[PDB]
């Protein structure tokens, strides 16, 4: 035992270590404190996110270091990668996953700025996991609805609605041709809208529009509350009243209490939409935070049924390339490296059931083409105010909004060029269909 | 617009979707002020300084602590050596 | 620290007082013992509910009392204001508010009479309380009513009706034209008439009554019994069945009972219904007790979905200004003060639900127009002797109300004056109408004073 | 079935009645309406809280009402003796008596101020209530104290006192004598002090002082709450933590409520405190309410063990005579009617356990010759300001209260008039007292 500080890279970077199957790796973007050297910036975060602190330890020689310690392997440019033994992590808990990867390392006075761009989570590790409870293929049957993207939509105003008003806004989407439709993220419990009134009101509107329409409906319930015990009441209720869906902003509510959440949502039959509301308090800025890729890999093991990806053409930021590579974790088997979409890592999913990717937020009709075009048919589709903002109200809306997707399709399926023919096929559909007409006039000047 | 007794709530609203806009490249929340009648929906702290004082009996100074290290890797037992050589030696 | 007996005014008078937001004022009518001059019987009433008793003591120095002491600030003829501080009361608790305001000051030697006659309940503190499950809004959508007062009626004889017989009455009063009817408050479970015999064959006159109408329908079953957990049990059962309602005496089974009931009536999907029994023994007389208002904000605040407000007209007594104000106390999203209604603060109630007031108390056809000048639309008028005593029995009677509350609002909505043309009103519609002809004949001369 | 309406006192007068041993009977004094009958307004209350209305009903006829109605059988003066049959009540409720007897006759235009003065319970009905679940000498063994009042007092102020400043009045209050010390009615859980705190601070006291003394203490800790639920909370972690009282508000909180609790109480082995806050409200004036004897009737059948019953001399009203009677009607096994002391009827028990009567509110060193006299030995005497009032505190007033009643308990047993000589008893003792000495100067000339 020599006492003293020591530099974290003495033992900490080993760019001769080879990592192995059952390591859980990560891809750090590290901009060091000017005059630290990049080896020094890495191996602190290694230390200080596995075994190691600011000084030698007597109690070092009471474990064996170089069985459990984390290593940075390689650093290419400003970015470090860094193995981490299986044996560190609790099975099962993404909570632990957070309290070792992110919980100290951004904050130390040695490295500036810091993000973490990708997680490579061994098959080994998540065997611990059960993934989502529904998934694509099952809740394509449990709507009979197959071959299309599916339709949805926020509830406007968000907040302000009495529960009957917020129904009938519900019913005119839902009978004038959207699958599904949500409560807004920020919708809980409030003097206006009380949870038990709205869920009762709203499963009524449903019920009829499914009579109605002879298709079938659902509505995402959103069950998010300031404690665990609440959440599960509320879900507990939603099941009661033979809803198919509920809704959990994943990121606000938390981990554990999001992981509750979904074993009860299986244990009632319910499918589980999970809003990310939050996550560009991190995943915004490009030097520092954490990469929505990685919250979406967390997102599948956890178990969501779906989650928003972003539009890439609507209000929101979103990366054309990142929400590519985005699709394919939620969705495949295996995803390869793919530097062109910031894959760092293969990914190997080990049979979990795959995660409905879902695009919401400023779209419109005219933005159709592009969104059939990247992300196919195993999408929902989100039109909050471009259906409640149609000139004619929700119902025109939902109406304009469901025949555009099904005529672009119908052209993808004919072989057509969608994206350089888009207008030409939503012309064609508007000539049957005047709601479409006036959707395209309203928001012809709408650009982001 | 608040839920009562909800800090999930707040979050939902003042932080949900509002730092990821193309219009606005960056944002950050520097403070917020809770009204008083919001505040009393919420329990604070269980025990609190002068209860956990009184709980110690200790008074007078800042009180002691400190992290068991390695972080991770230590045994059970060895862990608990560690501890009480440290409670033994004053924190 | 000085021991000895001081007089209460020299902590507990401060006519500087400049009362906050957050305080919660009481405005208390005293009547001093002759000799106690009117601001030391004040000081005493704030000092007994709030931080003093009849002596100094030394542990007065352990606390910081200018923080937590409530204060008489004003003090006007027999009327003393007292603020007492946000921090001096438990969350959500009525038990605690009257535990402090009502608790002992009421009995004291050198105050005579003593009557609280309003109270500011300041923002702050209503966020901790849950008001009315349902509300009126709701309420209309769940029975698909709308445009008008909604009918009622107490099922009479009071008691000694068989089970059977009970519903069969039931089931006329719903078939002529009756929204609801309801157990009287002092029927719960008895030898002649057991709770689980009556919430059956009740449930079962109420489901064939709506289906004959074509009318939504509702019967209010008293579930008031000796214990909370009686309580829940009966509201359990009465869920099962299918009601749409429960109804609770809250004053005689308690106000921490009460709390119970709202709160599984919310679970259970109950409206529940709120009757006042016992009220008058403390809120009649205009020197000592508790004036209703300040126990129509209380049930508010707890949550009922309706209470008994009185019906100013009938046998029981009640205030026509008064009754104005306490309606508006209960249905509205902020009340200003108005002396001439007794109202002695602004009330805010911070996004609260509103409650249904209910008129009841022998009140017969000739006062519909009365009774929908005061009340509006909201508001539940019940006919219990008014339905059941009419010449042809309970099913006509129910017919010759509704048509009358039915041809009042017409009339109304179409600008007339109902009150200088009450009795034009009425007779027109009689001459349409055999049951309402009929019962203006019988209690054409039935009239309380007012 | 004649229509219209009729005189109550057609049907609801009866003046040839003979009560059965199976009738509750009330006597109530009636002011009526200028120009209404006494006789009419007796059966307008008899009416109106039994089976009767404002007009004849068709239902009538369905129903014998001559077995169920109410009868004003006697009427002397302004008090109208009213009996209603055994079967117009619930067996074992409180509730139900209240919602006939003082439902709503207090409320009609045609009885301007009505006094409810004495209820007789039969024994029939009795039988169906269990009374207080521990009783005066079962508590007396649990105490082991014998041959004297029992001492305790409220802490004070009433508010404002943090749990620990709280815990250390009790502890000094109980280190100097008293036997027991008690929350005030208010103070139930607040911000400045938490009934969690509260409960463990004060019951480390109460132990602390029963170590030093020798003599078994208690505490009636408040649990007084919003709802049943909470109350049932709060008395289970009393008895957690060896507490041998709680204490509830009975009025405030409600006789439902009251019922609940009594029953937990006896499960939980805990002794059960009752304070009648409100009361006043309804008690106080002669013309109009209820009299305080028909609520303490209630109490003993729902189970209290003790409850308040005023000190006649201090600073909250109270008739002696009267009290004289409600002390009996607490104690005894039959208590015979005594227009003296206000008492209407006689009234048999039916082997229901005694409660203990508690004086309490502005008394000090001087009023205890004059409260041993009026209550005797089973009594509960409590000094909240003449403890923490005295001159040097808590624990010496504790020290000059519990050697007053001693050293007046100690004249009486060997025949001296302890009101005659009651002033040269306490000096005698004072002159070995300087606790008591200076009790005596402080409030010499605080009378009431
Ligand atoms: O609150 C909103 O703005 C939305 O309801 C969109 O409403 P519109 O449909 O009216 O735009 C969605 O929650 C966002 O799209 C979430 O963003 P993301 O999908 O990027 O998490
Ligand atoms: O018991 C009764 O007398 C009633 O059923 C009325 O019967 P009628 O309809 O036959 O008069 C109601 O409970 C009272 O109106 C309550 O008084 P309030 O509403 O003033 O609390
Ligand atoms: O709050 C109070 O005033 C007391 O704590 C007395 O304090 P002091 O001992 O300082 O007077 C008691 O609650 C009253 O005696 C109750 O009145 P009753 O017994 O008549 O119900
Ligand atoms: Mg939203
Ligand atoms: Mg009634
Ligand atoms: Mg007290």
């Amino acid at each position: 035992y020599e006492a003293g500080v020591r530099p974290y890279r003495e033992t900490y970077y080993d760019p001769d270590y080879e990592p192995k199957d059952t390591d859980l790796l990560c891809a750090f973007r590290i901009t060091p404190k000017p005059g630290v050297p990049m080896e020094e910036a890495a191996a602190a975060v290694a230390a200080e996110s596995s075994t190691g602190t600011w000084t030698e330890v007597w109690s070092n020689l009471l474990t064996d270091l170089e069985r459990y310690k984390a290593r940075c392997y390689r650093i290419e440019g400003d970015v470090a990668y860094i193995a981490y033994p299986l044996d560190l992590f609790e099975e099962g808990s993404i909570v632990n996953i957070m309290s070792s990867i992110v919980g100290n390392v951004f904050g130390f006075k040695a490295v500036q700025a810091l993000r973490l761009e990708d997680m490579r989570i061994p098959v080994a590790y998540l065997k611990t996991f059960p993934g989502p409870p529904t998934g694509i293929q099952v809740e394509r049957d449990r709507l009979n609805k197959y071959g299309r993207p599916l339709l949805g939509g926020t509830i406007k105003p968000k907040l302000g609605l009495s529960a009957k008003n917020y129904a009938r806004v519900v019913y005119e989407c839902l009978r004038g041709g959207l699958d599904t439709t949500k409560d807004d993220e920020n919708l809980n419990s409030q003097p206006f809208n009380r949870w038990r009134d709205r869920f009762l009101y709203v499963m009524e509107a449903v019920r009829k529009a499914e009579a109605e329409t002879g298709e079938r409906k659902g509505h995402w319930l959103n069950v998010t509350a300031g404690s665990t015990e609440e959440m599960l009441k509320r879900a507990e209720f939603a099941a009661e009243l033979g809803s198919r869906y509920i809704m959990v902003d994943f990121l606000t509510a938390g981990f554990a209490a999001f992981a509750s959440v979904r074993r009860r949502a299986e244990e009632l039959g319910l499918m589980l939409h999970c809003h990310r509301a939050m996550h560009a308090v991190f995943d915004r800025q490009p030097n520092h935070g954490i990469h929505f890729r990685v919250l979406a890999k967390w997102l599948r093991m956890v178990g969501g049924d779906h989650v928003h990806t972003g539009t890439v053409v609507g209000k929101l930021e979103g990366d054309r390339a990142e929400t590519l590579g985005i699709a394919d974790l939620l969705r495949e088997d295996y995803v390869p490296a793919d530097p062109g979409r910031g894959l760092f890592f293969d990914q190997d999913w080990a049979g979990l059931k795959p995660v409905f990717p879902v695009a919401s937020g400023g779209i419109h009709v005219w933005h159709v083409p592009d969104l059939v075009s990247i992300f196919g048919d195993d999408a929902f589709f989100l039109f909050g105010g471009g259906t409640h903002g149609h000139p004619r109200g929700s119902r025109a809306g939902a109406t304009a909004n469901r025949v555009a997707v099904e005529a672009v399709v119908q052209a993808r399926n004919e072989g057509r060029d969608i994206l350089a023919e888009g207008r030409e096929i939503l012309e064609e559909a508007a000539r049957s269909c005047p709601e479409l007409r006036e959707a395209m006039e309203l928001w012809g000047d709408v650009k982001f």
